[PDB]
Parts: C-alpha cells; structure tokens; sequence
C-alpha cells in the first residue's frame, strides 16, 4: 500500500509499504530510491518525529500517508 | 570577536566572527580563509552539531570559543 513521505523542498518518495511494515524497514525502502542512510532519515508524521526501531501500525501509518522526511544537519 | 575554528585533523582556523555571523555566513568566511565550500563542511560546538540560519550569538558561541570543523 502506498505512503507519501515528502522530503522537504518537495522530493515526494512514493513507497510501496507492507501490512507488516517497520520504520527501520521503511528507512531501508528510502536508502533504496534516495540513497538516504538511517541517521540522516528523521521522518515526522502526526503529532511525532519519529525514531528508527518501530512499527508503522504504532506511529498510525497506514494507506495513502503523507509523511515528512527531514535530512540530516539541515545546514550548519 | 575572535574564535578557533578547529578541525579534528589538526587545523585550527582562527577567524574575527561577528554576533551577527550565522552558520553558513562563518562557513563563507572558511570558504575565503581555507578554500571549503558550504555544504561540505559541518560545525560542532562541544558536541552537538549546528543547524544552519541561527546565529553564533544564538548558540552563545562568544571570543575565544573553539568550534570543531568535520566534513560530510
């Protein structure tokens, strides 16, 4: 099933992701397409900046999801 | 105000940064002084590394202050 994680300025990684899908796992479904490593993955979605080692049935990630991705030191 | 921007391989780089200066603007002024364009440079103070449009003023980066320098 399909989420939209959105990469700040506009790079809007459709992902196909599982029933039984993981954001370590979804993390290595973006190190595929964008080449992104884990670290400079911070995704948010709903009320959470999320972590590494969870579910997406936790965070409520389910069809057609918007997500954010912010890339590491953003700067500086 | 007078800092020294280190990198960990040995370097120290010591500049007269404004309270003005933000991070990319210090990042300019090692672009002119050691030849390093922006977003190939990353600054550490202490340990924690910087976001980009806030200022040394803000992160209360003030004289005498060393700053570490790595690249990625």
């Amino acid at each position: 099933m399909q989420i939209f994680v959105k990469t700040l300025t506009g790079k809007t990684i459709t992902l196909e992701v599982e029933p039984s899908d993981t954001i370590e796992n979804v993390k290595a479904k973006i190190q595929d397409k964008e080449g992104i490593p884990p670290d400079q993955q911070r995704l948010i979605f709903a009320g959470k900046q999320l972590e590494d080692g969870r579910t997406l049935s936790d965070y409520n990630i389910q069809k057609e999801s918007t997500l954010h991705l912010v890339l590491r030191l953003r700067g500086g």
